[PDB]
C-alpha cells in the first residue's frame, strides 16, 4: 500500500514504456505520482495517459538529463510543488540507431560517451538532486538490461553502457546508504516499446525466449511495475545495491 | 495480500528462527500457513508461537528432510489436510559444529556428504512432492547465505552446501518453469539465531556489517520476510531462478 | 613456461579422448615427471599404451578410486614415498548416473545426487588434504570444470548442482590453503567429445551451438585445456587462486 | 610461452613502477619485440631510460594520447609502418580527476564521469579497431582492471563505474572480434603501489588488508601481472577471450 506516498517516474514516452507500466502498478497502489519527460510529444502523450490514472492532477515537469541545470531546477521545482518524495524510478536510456547494429568496435566516441551521458551518469546527478527531497530516506530503481552483465549481439554500445548503470547503482547505494537511501535496478526482460524498435535483431531475441526462457513467455512492463512497487517500499527494507531481473529466468540458464 | 492463499513453512526451531519472520509477515497478509518440524521441541515452540499469529488451526507436520519417506507422506497428508498450496519456504540447513571452524582442507566425508543432504538436496526433494500440490502453479524460496558464492572464513562445509543450493534453484526454476512453478533464493544477511551459534565467528561478521554495509546496519528476520512475502506473491511474477540479497547491501560491496 | 624438475599427479585419465590426457601432453612436452591416478582396469591398460607416446621414462600409475579414503590417504602416500614431493595436482574426476544426466532434475534420487557431490566435488577435497603432505613448499591443485556449475543447462542437471559445489569447493580450498603458498583453481572446459561426455544427453546439440555463437566461433579441444593448465600448474600463474578460467572459445561471456 | 617472432604494443608506461612495465620485463624476457605508446613527454623520458635493463634492441616509442581519434589511428598505422604486423595490445590505461577519487560518488561532475570513461573505457575500443588493421591472422588484447569494477569499493568511485564499462567493453569485443580470431580479455591486478595508486583514496590501508585478508597472505606485483599477460598474449591460452583473470592473491574469491 503506497498511500501518502510520492514517487517521481522518470521516462514515459507513450503507452507502452517501461515507465507506465511502473505508473499504473504505484498508481494502484494509492501513490501520489510526478511525471519527467523530455520530448514535446511525451508530455502530451502523457496528458492522455494520465486520463487512465488515478492522479487527480498532472504533475509534469520537462527534464533532459544532458541538462545539470533541467535536472536540479527540475528537482527543486518538484520539491516546491509536492513536497519531499519517497523515491525515483528511473527509466531513461539512450544511443544512436547506427551504434545498434552490426560491429561494437565501430563504436564512435560521440556515441559510445552520449550512451554513458544519458543511460548511466544520468543517474548520478538525479540520485544527487532527489537526495534533497528526501532527508528521512527513500527509494531509487534504475532500469537495466542482461546486455549490461553478458555481450549480447546487436546490443553493443548499449552493453557497455548497462554495465556502467549496474556499477553506478552499487557505488550510489554504498554512498547512500548511510542516509537510509536504497538504490537497485530491474533488469527487465525484452518488452515491445519505442526505444526497442531502434536495437537490432530484437523480435529474435523475443522469439527466443519465449523459447528457452524457465517460463516459456516473455514479461510484461506491468512484470516490472510490480518488481518497482515492491523495491520502492518498505517490503525490500535490507535491499539495496541489487539487481533484480524480470526476465522469466533467462538470465539463469545457459 | 495473500487472503485465500496457503502456504508451507519449513524449519521454525524457535522465535529467532529466520522461518518465524517469514511466518509473522505472511500471516499478517492474510495467508493460511502450514508448519514442518524435525526435532520435538521445534513442535512445542511453534505450537507456543502460533498464540501470537493470526491462524485460526495448527497446521503441524514432522518432516526430518533426510528421509524421503517422511518428506513423501509429510505433503501428501498436507494436500489432504488443506488442499492444493500456493508455495514452501524452505528455512533448513545443517552442519557438524567442527565443520563451521578450523581448516576446510579437513572436512570428512560424512561431514561434507551431510551438510549437501540436509542443506541443498532436501530442496529437490521437497519441490518434487511440493510441486504435486501446486497444479496452477506457485513459488517455491530457500534461505542461502553470501559464503555459497564467496569463500568466507569459518563459513566451511556449508559455503559449498549453499553452492549447491544456489545451483538446485537455478536447476529447479529451469526445470519446473514450465508449470509455473517459481524457485528462488534469499540471501539474507547474519541474523542471531539458534544455527548461528554453531558458527565460528558469527559476532565479528555481524559487527563488519555495521561497519561496512551500505546501510550501516544488520538486517532481522522480518526483512527476510518481507522479502519471502514479495517472491511467494504475485508481485513477482516474471522472476524466477533469482538470488536475492537481503543483507544491507553487503553484497555489492568489496 | 619450462617445467623440468617439477612432478605433477594428474587424475582422470580413461583414454586417449580424456581431457586429462591433453592436460598430460603438455606437462609432458613441457619437460615435467608425471605420475597417473586411475579407478578402472581398463584406464590403466590405456594409460600403459598412451605413455608410449609421452616422453616419460617412467610409468607411476596407482590405482585411487576417489570414493574411498583409504585409497586417497594410501596413494598419495605411495606416491610420495616413490618421486618425493610434488608441485601440483590436476584433478579430472566426476561422474554421475545417467538414471540422472538427463529428463527432470526434480527427479533425481537422493543417491544419485550425494553420488555426484562425493566423487565430482568432496574428492577434491580430500585431495588436497593428502597432496599438501607432499607439497611443503607449496603447489597448485587445478580441477576441471564446467559452465553448468554457473548456470542451469538443460540435461547437465544433477552435475551441474556438483560443479556448483565443485566450484565452491576451489574458493574454500584457496583460502585455507593460500597461507601454505598452496593455490587452487579450476578450469571450465568447453564441451569436449570424450567417453563421460556420451552420457550427457543434448551434448551434440551444445557442440554445435558452440560453433554457430561463441565469440571464436569454434569448439575447444584437451590440448587448449592442457595449455591453460600448464599456466595455472606454474610459476607463470602466482598471484592467482580461488579462480576459474574459461577455456570455452568465450561462451561464457555471451547470453 | 617462448614469443620470439611475436611483436607487442604495450600502452601506458609512465615509470618503473607501471603495471606496464612488469609486462614488458616479462614479454622482453621471453623474446618479443616490443612497441611503447605513452602520452606525457616525461613518459617517453623515463621509457628511454627503462629501455637500457631491457633486452630490445630498438626503441619503438610512440606518442598516443587516447582521447584523440586522430592520434590513436595515426600512431597505430605508423607502428605498422615501422615494424608491421602485430601479435597483440597490452592496455594499461586509466585517468580520472583526484576530486573523483574520494568522498561522494553521488556528487561526481558529468565532466569528471565522463573523462572517466573516455580515457579509461573507450580507448579500448578504438585501439582495438585500429590494432585489429595489424593483425589480419589474428591476435591477442588484454586490458588492465580492477574489482572495483565488480563490486563498489570505496573511495573508487567514478573508477569503479569507468572499469565496469571497460570490463564490458572486453566482452562486446570479444564477440565481436572473435570471428576475426583476436581474443580479448582482462587482468584484474591487485592493489599495486604506482603514481596511479597515490591519487587513490584509502589506497595504503587496501594494501594492508589484502595480506592480513587474501588467500595468499601477501600483495602482488607488476611481474605478476607480466607473468599473467604473457599467458593472455600467448598461444597457452587459445580458445579463452571475453575473461577477467584477476591477479589478486585470491582476493576476489573472499568476502
Ligand atoms: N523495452 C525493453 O526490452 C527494455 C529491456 C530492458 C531495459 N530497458 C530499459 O528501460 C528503460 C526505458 O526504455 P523503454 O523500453 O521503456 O523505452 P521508451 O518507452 O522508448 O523509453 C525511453 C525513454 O527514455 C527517455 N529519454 C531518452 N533520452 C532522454 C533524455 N536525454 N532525457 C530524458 N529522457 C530521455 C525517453 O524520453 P523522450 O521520448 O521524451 O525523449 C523515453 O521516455 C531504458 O532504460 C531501457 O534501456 C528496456
Ligand atoms: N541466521 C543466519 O545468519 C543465516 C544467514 C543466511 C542464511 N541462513 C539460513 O537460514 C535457514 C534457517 O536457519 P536459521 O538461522 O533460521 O536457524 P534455525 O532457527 O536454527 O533453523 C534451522 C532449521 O533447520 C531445521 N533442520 C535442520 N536439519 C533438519 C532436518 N534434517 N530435517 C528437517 N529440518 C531440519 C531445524 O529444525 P530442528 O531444530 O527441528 O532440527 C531448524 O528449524 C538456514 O538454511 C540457514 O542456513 C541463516
Ligand atoms: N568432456 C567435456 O565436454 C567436459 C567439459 C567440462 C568439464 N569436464 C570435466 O572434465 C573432467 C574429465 O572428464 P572427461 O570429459 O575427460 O571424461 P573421461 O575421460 O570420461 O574422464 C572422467 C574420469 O573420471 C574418472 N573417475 C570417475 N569416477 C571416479 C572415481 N570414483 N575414482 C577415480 N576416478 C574416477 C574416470 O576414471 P575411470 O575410467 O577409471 O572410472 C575417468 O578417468 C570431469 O571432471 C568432467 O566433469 C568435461
Ligand atoms: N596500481 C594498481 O593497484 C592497479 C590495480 C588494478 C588496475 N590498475 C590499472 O592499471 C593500469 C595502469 O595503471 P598503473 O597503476 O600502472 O598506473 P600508471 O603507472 O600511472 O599508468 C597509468 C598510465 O595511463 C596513461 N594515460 C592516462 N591517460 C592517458 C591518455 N589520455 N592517453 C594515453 N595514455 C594515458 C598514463 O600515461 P601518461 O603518464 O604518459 O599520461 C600512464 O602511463 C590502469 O588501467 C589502472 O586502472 C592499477
Ligand atoms: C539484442 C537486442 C536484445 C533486446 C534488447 C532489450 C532492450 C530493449 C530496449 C532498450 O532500451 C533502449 C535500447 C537502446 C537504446 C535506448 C534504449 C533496452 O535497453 C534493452
Ligand atoms: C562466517 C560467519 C558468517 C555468518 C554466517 C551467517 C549464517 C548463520 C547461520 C546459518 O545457518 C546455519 C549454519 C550452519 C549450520 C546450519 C545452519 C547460515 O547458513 C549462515
Ligand atoms: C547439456 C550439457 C552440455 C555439454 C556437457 C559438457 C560436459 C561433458 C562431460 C562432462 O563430464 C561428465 C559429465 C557427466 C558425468 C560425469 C562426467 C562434463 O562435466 C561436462
Ligand atoms: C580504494 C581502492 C584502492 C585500491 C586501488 C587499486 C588501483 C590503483 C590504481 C589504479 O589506477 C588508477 C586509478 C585512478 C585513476 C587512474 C588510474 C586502479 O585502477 C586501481
Ligand atoms: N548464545 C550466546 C548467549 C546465550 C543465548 O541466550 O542463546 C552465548 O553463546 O553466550
Ligand atoms: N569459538 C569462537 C571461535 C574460535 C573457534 O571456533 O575455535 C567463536 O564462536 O567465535
Ligand atoms: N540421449 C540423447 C538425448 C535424449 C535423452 O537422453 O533423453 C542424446 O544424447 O542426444
Ligand atoms: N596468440 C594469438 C595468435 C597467435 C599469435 O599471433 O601469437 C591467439 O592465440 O589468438
Ligand atoms: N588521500 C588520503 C585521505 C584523502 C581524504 O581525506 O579525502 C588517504 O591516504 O586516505
Amino acid at each position: 500500500n503506497l498511500e501518502n506516498k510520492t514517487y517521481v517516474i522518470m521516462g514515459i514516452a507513450n503507452k507502452r514504456s517501461i515507465a507506465f507500466g511502473v505508473a499504473k502498478v504505484l498508481d494502484q497502489l494509492g501513490a501520489k505520482l510526478v511525471f519527467t519527460y523530455r520530448k514535446e510529444r511525451s508530455r502530451k502523450e502523457l496528458e492522455k495517459l494520465l486520463e487512465q490514472l488515478n492522479q487527480p492532477e498532472a504533475h509534469l515537469y520537462q527534464i533532459d538529463v544532458q541538462s545539470d541545470e533541467e535536472v536540479i531546477n527540475g528537482f527543486e521545482q518538484i520539491g516546491k510543488d509536492v513536497g519531499n518524495i519517497d523515491g525515483v524510478y528511473h527509466s531513461i536510456a539512450f544511443a544512436n540507431m547506427e551504434d545498434l547494429r552490426g560491429r561494437f568496435s565501430e563504436t564512435s566516441r560521440e556515441g559510445f560517451l552520449l550512451a554513458q551521458d544519458i543511460s548511466s551518469y544520468s543517474l548520478t546527478i538525479v540520485a544527487h538532486e532527489a537526495k534533497k527531497l528526501m532527508p528521512e530516506g527513500g527509494s531509487i530503481v534504475a532500469t537495466t538490461y542482461l546486455g549490461g552483465e553478458f555481450a549480447v549481439q546487436n546490443y553493443n554500445v548499449m552493453g557497455v553502457a548497462k554495465a556502467s548503470l549496474e556499477a553506478n547503482v552499487k557505488y550510489l547505494a554504498l554512498d547512500l546508504g548511510p542516509d537510509n537511501i536504497r538504490v537497485n535496478a530491474i533488469s527487465a526482460g525484452p518488452i515491445r516499446t519505442l526505444s526497442a524498435k531502434g536495437v537490432g535483431g530484437f523480435n529474435t531475441i523475443l522469439k527466443e525466449i519465449e523459447e528457452r526462457a524457465p517460463l516459456k513467455r516473455n514479461v510484461d512492463q506491468v512484470e516490472v511495475g510490480k518488481t518497482a512497487a515492491y523495491l520502492l517500499s518498505d517490503l525490500s527494507s535490507g535491499v539495496t545495491g541489487e539487481n533484480i531481473h524480470v526476465d522469466s529466468g533467462f538470465h539463469a540458464i545457459k
